[PDB]
């Protein structure tokens, strides 16, 4: 027969989905055959009727000895929230059998989109960020700010102080609260403003929904590293500036025209600029952080094959504890 | 609750999709929103890990009083049926409601893709057929030239004769004999090459495989008309002689370098030289047939549009009859 696994959220959480090693683990084998240039990867259509206002399909495909095949249709609504009490993110994603190309998983997609998207920041920390950091800032409260956060926290715990901003005070003031019971060693300070987070954290991670950038280049500590998860938060500058700027994939990030394209049209940045693609510092092809004073820039697209990798290691814990409800195709 | 509704195709078959009226109503609809400009369709984008081995990903949003949001996203693999005992292509529809963007339905999508391709050519030979027309033509005896044939004899009732080739004569004289059977009035007739076929139907419908042309113009009858589904198996020369090429899409035929594409670069076709998209046939902005000497083509890519629409009326007919599974999205 023809079937196919569902999993819901409840589903990928009861899986491992709920906890970062599962994206970390995902993620590393995907950046390495992303670095070796096994996977296949097309432009990312957006479908818009916000910059937030759109649906994507994200389709990929990771080669090698467990290969794979799937899509990431993923939406936002910036009222959802706001207007609906609705998150503001949704999505599936589908599974894909690469020897017949059918169909073999149904799954929730924005748990895994987070939960991988805070990965990045996870695997591009341990890379990039000074050893033993103290202070990280998280720049918006959303659920992206929140998986960031949970994710970092779980994966170094010599964090002992987290700077928290969001423009919508109440938001901040939320985020911190709960966190603050969740750890209580740690001290979760609110911010009365981005530049004092900033300047604070010596990892920095953005995760808002504007597209006007605030952070300067000089509010950056000496040592920092900076995860631009959320793309347009950062000054122009801050490119020029940076001692290393990292991205997930150059051939994305230079599409007209995005930031770094804008820089590379005029005469301010180029490949020969790039010290990294992310998959390339994973396989020890080009070294990470090498001094404590670098201030070190990611800016990442986010891709699909991140997204692929995640949902498949999940569907293979989720079949091997008999988690999900299976469905027929026909 | 996030709820999905999941309908496989047993589900769908259930809810009406097993026969051409609810595709030929869901395509008007569409067409008709097309020519008004009330939707948006990206470009597909491809996943190659043949041309027929892929899985492509279709999003689309139809506007309008009902506006639906969604996706197909469809594979194939050339070898399933010889190698697997499987159908070639496979696939799922998700819908999303466009207020939230939130996906709504998980659907099977190889059946629907299939009727509503069908429903294109009934469409079309509405508007483009000789009135009455008795001899139509089969060439490819897949599931594309089953549904093909089955939505024409639902259409049509005048039709009295069936000419039928595939290069595997094999599966011409199994597809041949259970026609047959399934309409005994109707003369079914195994030709000996696809030429006998081509020139003995006044409706001509290609459901191949090949990306090489075949189809000369003078295998033509005069009047016939051409629903050059499979799309390679028309000679240039055709595009060039026929009295009228009818397109879907013409941005989508014109893109870089389908076999319109190339006569256009070369001095040979231009937006000026078709004589309609089908959705103006639709919409009587312009004639179809004018007499029954024309000989004419449509050269359809196929369209998002006409996939959601399809599965969104489904969906609407399954929610009132109660069918499917109700999925939870968290």
């Amino acid at each position: 027969n023809r079937e196919m696994l569902y999993l819901n959220r409840s589903d990928i959480e009861q899986a491992g989905g709920n906890h970062s090693q599962v994206y970390v683990d995902a993620l590393t084998e995907a950046l390495t055959a992303h670095a070796h240039n096994d996977f296949v990867q097309p432009l990312k259509p957006y479908l818009r009727q916000h910059i937030a206002d759109r649906i994507i399909a994200m389709p990929s495909h990771i080669g090698g000895e467990h290969a794979i095949s799937g899509i990431k249709w993923i939406g936002s609504k910036h009222d959802n929230p706001s207007k609906r009490n609705m998150e503001r993110a949704s999505g599936v994603i589908i599974l894909n059998d690469p020897e017949t190309n059918y169909p073999i998983a149904v799954m929730e997609a924005s748990l895994i989109s987070s939960m991988r998207t805070a990965a990045v920041s996870v695997i591009a920390a341990k890379h990039l960020a000074k050893k033993g950091f103290k202070d990280l800032t998280i720049i918006g409260c959303g659920l992206i700010g929140d998986k960031q956060l949970q994710s970092m926290l779980e994966q170094f715990d010599h964090i002992e102080r987290v700077f928290v901003y969001d423009q919508f005070s109440e938001a901040c003031a939320r985020f911190v609260d709960r966190w603050q019971q969740q750890r209580p060693e740690i001290n979760f300070i609110a911010t009365e403003n981005a530049k004092e987070a900033v300047s604070n954290g010596e990892v920095v991670i953005t995760c808002t929904v504007t597209d006007q950038p605030y952070i300067e280049y000089d509010w950056l500590q000496k040592g920092a590293f900076i995860s631009n998860i959320s793309i347009m938060d950062v000054h122009k500058e801050v490119f020029i500036k940076a001692d290393k700027v990292v991205v997930d994939d150059w051939s994305q990030c230079n599409r007209e025209k995005k930031t770094i394209n804008q820089l590379v049209l005029e005469g301010k940045f180029s490949k020969e600029a790039l010290h990294a693609e992310l998959g390339q510092l994973v396989t020890g092809d080009i070294p990470g952080r090498e001094d404590d004073d670098e201030i070190i820039l990611l800016n990442p697209m986010g891709m699909a094959i991140e997204d692929i990798s995640s949902a498949y290691f999940i569907y293979q814990q989720a079949q091997q504890q008999n988690i999900g409800t299976t469905l027929n195709l026909y």
